[PDB]
């Protein structure tokens, strides 16, 4: 930690480009339309929200940026990728307007989307696919979501896939918010890889929401004590102008001391005072500085600002840091939080609009009126100069990539498609597919697998002798190693998944890993990833409650499907075999990165137990795809019927199948369910529209055109919602559904599946007991059964257990 | 970031008090069972799993710990709180198996428990409920989890509740492990509060899974750089006691420049090698430094140590971290992961047996016997005698607390079960309800609200004032504000729900946020809060998809019950009104804090919404606690309907009622479901007892006793799936769920509730389409409905949207 004062001596400050004055006119004006919006907005009395308070204190940060550093989307590159923070978006909407990229309508229309014309309160890409690029309200998830898209942008320059060398990677935090353990958890990965493409650009205004964030301390040098230790290249922007002259002729080195021994919660204190009260309680302490000032006006006192308001300042640090090579950078941007407002934190708006010198008459100024400039006005000249000098305006999205692709066909997957000699699991089935790819032309060098550590655990250790490791193990590696970080891998999944829009170049990544420590551990960046339009694929591993055996409570996963089916764009998917798994990735590589582009990423569940893989039956193609077909029937004379698994639990199924045909003579349907999830929200979108078109012939839910109404069992290595959720589909009378709800424990395969009653045993025992109630058969029968199959009819509920 | 040897100078650290040659006999055999209940456990091939190359790396760390450091539970206090690390729990079982307190039997059962008698793969309280105390197999959760348990054991005694001051909080890490954000994204706050009751010990041996942490790099220094920034006192304990008179006598500092400037991947290729080698490629870089071991053999350079396998250098360092006040200490043990098997890393265990001296020839080795110390024996004294004076063993752990709680009545929250003056929210009634028992002498001083920054937001800054916030706003203070945090509130929350246990002083913890970083943000922590037996309120603040209307994509949850409903012993509820939230809070705290002592937390979704709150009915309380009670039956000659609703949307589903009766003649019967889960998990249990006793009489969901057979609809601002999940149970033929699947946007409540088809008008075309499909009216109703309540039929899939 050094002393508090700016990192950059005057004497070492670059001289400022622009037109300071004519900037400030610029910069008053977008400051007076973002709070006109949140104002009108306001003013409507629906709730709607939105803030003022953090834009004001960061608006002139901005300013500089936007003037002088934001380079835009351009021929060459995807332009600086700004993580803007996400509530100073009505800063950002109010420069778009006066840039004339959006209309005032879309203003008064701040916060009010269902009907088409409004704008999105923050940073929303799925909402706003032209306009917005990183979702970073969720506070946190931006910092370390920026580390690893500077990560992958060194990345593609090193595969020699594309030159990113001119982009640099800005993330524009709040103090407060590098409390949330992933905005410093990550850190010293940009000090390991050298990421002089990144810039972390804290706001300092000393505040959070409720509070400051640390009142009896300081959390700049907080903030530069642990950064510094990082290893990165810190830069304090703490006074502005004002102060060079004072602290020249401060000799003794007492205002210094003075600054560096008042904190946080005191310097606040200052903050709401007088020139006087300052002169009095800050100068005041100490002769030496008392006398600094002595020749001060109480006034002259008072105009003394916060770095973060210096535009000379703030250009001195963002120089330096577009100049600094081997590290990242960190400029900690001292401000006042709802700088301007006063009496903030109609009488206010006169404040504001003196205050600002904004150009509103009295007998406009309640009108709560936009400002624009005119075509051929000073202030819309530079305001455009500057943004053509950088290759034009941002924040701006391309929805899709414009290159084409010539995707792998189904048939390149053929030898996943025919039975398998050696005895294999779906996850094996899952690295050979990506070998599929990997021999393809056209994507091949597109591919991005990642890895948190562990390969061996999914076998994907043969793939390093054939892509190598990217280890700027070299520059060229393929594979990205995170090591014990699912939350960094995932950001460097979604740097890839989103690389067709931010730099136009399709990139396809597969991220395998234990599927506990997926969207349970990064269920929010998951969400955020929803909202980023990602396309790619992510591969839970070592999945299913009763699967991954040995490992017990905290690993043993039936329930991801349930966490994955909230999230909208993600298709999800628990194959039993690997001609299922070539399939289901043959078609989301072509829904993702083929004509269609949609704009939806994959979870697909693969395990790690081998078991015999059939051939697919021919035809089976659609109904996998669609999530459930029927694998096939066995005769029964005495009853029938219809059986359902997925997952490791299907061949489970299948083998009740056949007792219950050889010890009942009971006949059924086995069906593969592939995504109970796809299947249920087809039911949901058939049952709206039936709702919605009563006069209309019903349409009828995919899964019940598949199956037929003979009492029906499912199992699952999943809680039971997971098979449950398809119940009001399913069109059998009874539909029992066995499922792995409880917490995990370790044993053998066989002991867990008997635990958590979903075996052979326990589907059979179901059946009986449908068949039973339908007089079909005797109770006594499954009572029998129960017996024969050892099966504890009073141990207690495994949910419980 | 200082010089690459030990912190502690030979000349400073104290006598080693210890027995070192009968402590390493007694290591020795715990090393042996270790290795033998592993080897055990993969000779049956039932792929159970089980590590042994990490525990041989930190044995003698532990090992000095339990001789020396380590307190157990005692009258006094819960002892020191040990994070031991997850996967090196065959050693801890191998100590406890020496110490009588495990079987042999046991360990022979190590990860098969499902039939009792047998160990968990991890430390697993739920599983193991009178051993383990903390889950930390899941990487990174451990670390911040011991944060705050340091932090809420200083909130203890500054609270005058327990004198924990003789506790000292253990993290038990590995390096690799640190690269999780959770690990030291939140380190800064163990000096903001100066934790020097917690001790970070990191395991350095340079590896984590499938290679070095940072093969190119220094983790240890990058470990040392962070820390000391953050202001942690750091202790390196790098090299045995054999290098200090190679140190000692090297005047040229070239020893220290070579420790200093080679990498990881050489300090770990050397230990594949042997003294040779070393002597040429590390001794031999210069002159100076080949000159300190020229008159050394190959065999005595080969026998050079690190200093985490040295008891002298350990007990050095503990000691000092003992001594450190005003900060938390972190200790980086310099280690060697495969440790004494070498070549490994049943008769080749012969070569560990050999270099640790295990007293079994190799005629019984191939048997794999475990090894005991007889009473009376030296090794079995001392053993004893060193944990005695510790106060017992550990890790233990006591499953309920033994005083007794007057909690308060139900009657007590009678103003909250009345109809409320003012329209208010269920997080007022929320708050209201914390009032009512920050009145009863017995449990108002073990209230622990906490809040991550955010107050106002759910009108809590009124408590502030009455109770405090917790800054040792003083020492005093009762509230926990974490800041921008979830994850750091979580822990706080997780170890004040666990004190119970921990301390044997029960503390009820109400942390309120928004929904949506609940769950979905720190979702692993809630699954590990299950494991650890957490009992406590979680509260979901501005819940509901359409009801934080303004903020959005990344705010708007209405899914947060489908993540909550994925762990067992987490009970869940959607209440609508404040006569609810108090019921189900009374009822809760009944529950887990009075006699009962039931081992599950409580989830309640709470609103920002204001709306009139009618009184309870009369009778209610048991529904309102099961989850569904009939609200009230509108007459209606037309048609009969049933109708549901849960949080916000059980009034709009009640103006559906209203219109249905009025413009339509339907009757319809209204319930308010205050929890979709436990009434699904109800009748779960329910059909899986059913199937389990044919021949018994049934058991009747609970559900299935409150509604009918008239054709129902449910609603509420959560995806269908939440009201879908209860199809199975519903005793109607037909069963139409509404929902707010798809991803939220900015609008009005207004509009957000027609978007999401959730709102009146959709509930009666719902019904009408229902009866309808009876014949039971014209289609053409229906088709008119939609007309009239401007409902856009053809509207995308708001799942799409
Ligand atoms: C994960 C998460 N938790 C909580 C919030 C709610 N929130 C909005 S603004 C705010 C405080 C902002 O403080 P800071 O990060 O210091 O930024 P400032 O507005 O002062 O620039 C909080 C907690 C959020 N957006 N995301
Ligand atoms: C969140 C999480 N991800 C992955 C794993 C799987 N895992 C088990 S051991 C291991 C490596 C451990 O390395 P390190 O933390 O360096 O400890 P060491 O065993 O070397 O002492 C990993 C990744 C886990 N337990 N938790
Ligand atoms: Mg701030
Ligand atoms: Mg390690």
């Amino acid at each position: 930690i050094s002393n508090y004062i700016n990192t950059i001596p005057v004497e070492e400050q670059p001289e400022y480009p622009g037109n300071l004055e004519l900037e400030r006119r610029i910069r008053s004006a977008i400051r007076w339309n973002a709070i006109m919006t949140v104002l009108r907005a306001s003013k409507k009395d629906l709730e709607l929200g939105g803030h003022m308070a953090s834009f004001q204190s960061s608006a002139t940060i901005y300013d500089v940026c936007f003037n002088h550093f934001f380079r835009a989307r351009n021929e060459q590159d995807g332009g600086d990728l700004v993580y803007f923070q996400g509530h100073i978006s009505p800063g950002v909407y109010a420069r778009a307007f006066l840039e004339g990229r959006l209309t005032q309508e879309q203003l008064d229309n701040f916060r009010q989307e269902v009907h088409g014309n409004g704008l999105s309160s923050y940073p929303h890409p799925k909402l706003m696919p032209e306009f917005w690029q990183f979702p970073t309200v969720s506070m946190g998830l931006g910092p370390i979501g920026a580390i690893y898209q500077a990560k992958f942008l060194k990345y593609l320059e090193h595969r020699g896939l594309k030159d990113t060398s001119k982009q640099t990677v800005y993330a524009f935090l709040g103090d407060g918010e590098m409390d949330e353990p992933e905005s410093k958890g990550a850190i010293t990965i940009a000090t390991r890889e050298k990421l002089d493409n990144l810039v972390f650009v804290i706001n300092c205004n000393l505040q959070r929401l409720d509070g400051p964030v640390t009142g009896n301390g300081k959390i700049i040098n907080e903030l530069e004590g642990i950064f510094e230790g990082a290893g990165w290249n810190v830069i304090k922007v703490m006074w502005g102008s004002r102060w060079d002259e004072l602290l020249r002729k401060d000799t003794s080195g007492k205002l210094i001391q003075l600054m560096n021994e008042t904190v946080d919660g005191d310097y606040q204190t200052f903050k709401s005072k007088d020139g006087a009260y300052v002169r009095e309680h800050f100068f005041g302490k100490y002769p030496e500085t008392a006398a600094l000032v002595a020749d001060w006006t109480d006034e002259q006192i008072w105009a003394l600002n916060r770095g973060g308001h210096d535009p000379k300042k703030i250009y001195a640090a963002f120089k330096k840091a577009q100049e600094t090579k081997g590290k990242a950078t960190v400029i900690l941007a001292h401000t006042i939080k709802g700088y301007g407002m006063g009496d903030a934190a109609m009488d206010g708006v006169r404040h504001i609009r003196d205050r600002f010198n904004v150009p509103v008459s009295d007998a406009d100024i309640e009108k709560l009126p936009y400002i624009t400039f005119p075509e051929g006005s000073e202030e819309h000249t530079y305001l455009h100069a500057q943004r053509q000098k950088l290759h034009g305006y941002l924040p701006s999205r391309q929805p899709n990539f414009t290159e084409k692709l010539e995707l792998p066909s189904l048939q390149d997957f053929g030898a996943l498609l025919e039975e398998q000699s050696k005895e294999i699991s779906t996850t094996i089935a899952f690295v050979r597919a990506l070998n599929v790819m990997l021999k393809n032309k056209s994507i091949k060098d597109r591919l991005v697998p990642i890895i948190a550590d562990e390969a061996r655990t999914f076998g994907m250790e043969g793939l390093f002798r054939q892509i190598g490791i990217y280890s700027p193990e070299d520059e060229k590696g393929q594979i990205l190693q995170e090591g014990i970080n699912e939350l960094g891998a995932g950001c460097s999944w979604l740097a890839a998944a989103t690389s067709y829009s931010t730099n136009n170049l399709p990139m396809i990544p597969f991220y395998i890993y234990y599927s506990m420590f997926g969207f349970q551990r990064i269920g929010d960046l998951c969400w955020a990833a929803g909202d980023q339009q990602a396309r790619g694929f992510l591969i839970g591993g070592t999945s299913g409650r009763t699967t991954l055996n040995g490992e017990g409570l905290q690993h043993e996963d039936g329930h991801s499907h349930i966490q994955s089916l909230t999230i909208p764009n993600c298709i999800s998917y628990d194959p039993a075999y690997a001609y299922e798994v070539a399939v289901i990735m043959h078609d989301g590589l072509e829904r993702m990165y083929g004509e269609k582009q949609e704009n939806v990423y994959y979870y697909i569940t693969t395990l790690n137990e081998n078991y015999h893989m059939p051939a697919m039956p021919e035809g089976a193609e659609e109904g996998i795809r669609k999530g459930i077909y029927k694998l096939e029937t066995i005769e029964g004379s005495k009853g029938k019927v219809q059986l359902l698994g997925s997952g490791s639990i299907l061949r489970h199924v299948r083998e009740a199948a056949e007792i219950l045909a050889k010890d009942y003579g009971v006949g059924s349907d086995v069906y593969s369910v592939t995504s109970f999830t796809e299947l249920a929200r087809d039911g949901q979108d058939c049952e709206r529209w039936n709702m919605l078109h009563p006069l209309e012939t019903p349409r009828v839910p995919y899964i019940a055109q598949v199956m037929n109404d003979a009492p029906a069992v499912a199992s699952t290595d999943y809680m039971k919602l997971f098979a449950e959720q398809v119940r009001t589909y399913v069109p059998a009378d009874d539909y029992r559904v066995l499922g792995t709800d409880g917490f995990g424990r370790s044993d053998s395969r066989e002991n867990l599946r008997h635990h958590f009653e979903v075996d052979a045993s326990y589907v059979v025992v179901a059946a009986l007991g449908e068949l039973a109630k339908r007089g079909e058969i005797d109770k006594k029968v499954v009572a029998d059964a129960i017996a024969k199959f050892n099966i504890d009819a009073d141990k207690v509920n495994p949910r419980l257990a």
